[PDB]
């Protein structure tokens, strides 16, 4: 199953098609993740809107009302941050992959791709003379062996031509003439087989150089891809990670400050003055007769 | 008036006792609904990781870039785990903390209301009862006095113009003169009485006031407990929601980055060369003799 056997360069060529398919998959992968980020964010938004309305119009009041209110703003801020992840995934990373793919893989009539075609033809071309020589080698080999077999038979007849009932002088001469015909053919076919072998030996460096050049062109093209995708994977790491800058942290700094700011006594004193003993009052006094 | 000190306007202080129980219910509903959102996100991350871990591990992406890309399914799973913790902490720690507190602070009586609400009702009601009675007396005395002045105007104005009249009999006049004598006397004792009830309202105002302040202060202290607790539970919730300062959240993305940075394009290229390329071994042709 060696690369060096006729045909087995295909594996390298399939890699070029696979590269394209891998870009698609990666784009689909980040798109689906963007979707998941958008869902989470919208649900945080809904909750925020829902509970900000229920807290406002509900009986909670004062600084504790606002403290509880502060939860809805963290949800909005966290929603916003996950919408930014979504935006980055789609607008930067996905697009970066989409565009690299466009400049790297050019479709033919009739696909698949020119890049796969080039490599195919390259490998075919580099291997054509070799392949032909290998067929000739195989023909010369069997030819040689068919001579070696026929000689062993012609000889095997000489063994039992000595001790067999009917053996005339005419055939005993023709039998010896036969083995010399075989021997001369074993030689003729051995020379041709040896000659093809020699040709195969002289051709081999060029066969190798040619294939190794096409292969290296494939290796280089794959490298552009592996280097690009590693960079894209870093882009995605950084866009997924909300700890990449301090905005995420500040969301919770602010939340905690709003909560700690809430004061029970302040709220109490407010209720006192607006609904309690702290309210002013017109105390009874003498009222004269009207009008 | 809307003033607290008017009879019955203490009711808003009482209503606020009922409101606190309802406020707890809202908080629990609020944290429940949040935990559902954390769960939903955590599950969707889990489904994405599972799906794409398979899609990758089903070829043709190989080598270290396969691992780097797969490390992304690991961050999805580990972040999912973190949002499940958030959910669990919200439900099992915070919601339970609130539910327990509600249970120990509020007690339902046989018909509808909370014991704590009925105690404030009765407390105010008791503290206001004498005053409520004096204000009815004060209203009644005020009516009587005004009605006595109105009756004085009828009798007095009826005398002023009956002086210059054609058929001025001496009785009345006389009985019309004696009708104002009565009305004047009605005004004196009715005004006296109104002045007396008004003196009494004044002198008892401080005792009415301090009695109401005592019952209100008990309400303040009960509300204060709700507010102090509520502030603490909100801090609890904040600590649980906060993944930003969480070291495991930080670690997830350091781990993802290390995986990606570990990817090695050349290593992957050598490997392909060795296992599929011109580095593969080869039995090159040689002279083969005849068999067997």
């Amino acid at each position: 199953d060696s690369f060096w056997e006729v045909g087995n360069y295909k594996r390298t060529v399939k890699r070029i098609d696979d590269g394209h398919r891998l870009c698609n998959d990666l784009m689909s992968c980040v798109q689906e993740r963007a979707k998941i980020e958008k869902a989470y964010a919208q649900q945080l938004t809904d909750w925020a809107k829902r509970w900000r309305q229920l807290i406002e119009k509900g009986p909670q009041y004062g600084s504790l009302e606002r403290a509880w209110g502060a939860m809805m703003t963290e949800a909005d801020k966290v929603s916003e941050l996950h919408q930014e992840v979504k935006n980055s995934l789609l607008n930067e990373d996905l697009e970066k992959v989409k565009n690299w793919q466009k400049d790297a893989y050019h479709k033919q009539i009739m696909g698949g791709f020119k890049e796969t075609k080039e490599a195919e033809d390259g490998f075919r071309k580099a291997q054509k003379p070799w392949a032909k020589k290998m067929k000739e080698l195989e023909a010369a080999k069997k030819a040689y062996h068919l001579a070696c077999k026929e000689e062993r038979l012609a000889m095997t007849r000489e063994m039992n031509s000595k001790t067999e009932q009917s053996v005339t002088p005419e055939q005993q001469k023709k039998l010896v003439d036969k083995v010399d015909k075989c021997r001369q053919d074993v030689q003729k076919t051995q020379e041709k087989y040896e000659k093809v072998l020699e040709d195969v030996g002289k051709t081999t460096p060029q066969y190798m150089e040619g294939m190794e050049q096409v292969f290296e062109q494939c290796q280089q093209f794959e490298e552009k891809r592996l280097v690009f995708l590693k960079e894209v994977l870093l882009d995605i790491k950084r866009h997924l990670n909300l700890a990449e800058n301090s905005s995420y942290m500040h969301v919770y700094r602010e939340l905690e400050q709003a909560i700690r700011g809430a004061d029970a006594q302040e709220d109490l004193r407010w209720f006192r003055s607006t609904s309690g003993p702290g309210m002013p009052m017109n105390w009874p006094q003498f009222e004269e007769w009207n009008p």
